[PDB]
């Protein structure tokens, strides 16, 4: 855990601030419930079994409970809300091998080769339209997370 050491005292003063209103029992340590409590005020519904694998990762000392140091580790990799948009952002890149920031028909039909989902010249520049609003026929992060979104 480098986590304290890439933040500065001003950003782990922040933190012991987020620690301190997250800590609703205040015993100074965030448990299962304790998680599910204030993670549920932003639109989640975790189990007693999620909260658990979400100290597992960052209990260092193995007690079942979250402490200060596990919490820099812990709100970090929290703080992106479906962290898998990092996932398709690298999928962007596999669907754009000219790497220019926008897919068009002729690079969706390169990447569903390695994908095993190999589509025709003609269905790869529908799915174009199918997330693409503007009709440019180039699908960029803006326009592209549309299909990303709808699923
Ligand atoms: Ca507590
Ligand atoms: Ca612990
Ligand atoms: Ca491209
Ligand atoms: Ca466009």
């Amino acid at each position: 855990s480098l986590m304290a050491d890439q933040l500065t005292e001003e950003q782990i003063a922040e933190f012991k601030e987020a620690f301190s209103l997250f800590d609703k029992d205040g015993d100074g340590t965030i448990t299962t419930k304790e998680l599910g409590t204030v993670m549920r005020s932003l639109g989640q519904n975790p189990t007693e079994a999620e909260l658990q694998d979400m100290i597992n990762e960052v209990d260092a000392d193995g007690n079942g409970t979250i402490d200060f140091p596990e919490f820099l580790t812990m709100m970090a990799r929290k703080m992106k809300d479906t962290d898998s948009e990092e996932e398709l952002r690298e999928a962007f890149r596999v669907e754009d091998k000219d790497g220019n920031g926008y897919i068009s028909a002729a690079e969706l039909r390169i990447v569903m080769t390695n994908r095993g989902e190999k589509l025709t010249d003609e269905e790869v520049d529908e799915m174009i339209r199918e997330t693409d609003i503007d009709g440019d026929g180039q699908v960029n992060y803006e326009e592209f997370v549309q299909r990303m979104t709808a699923k």
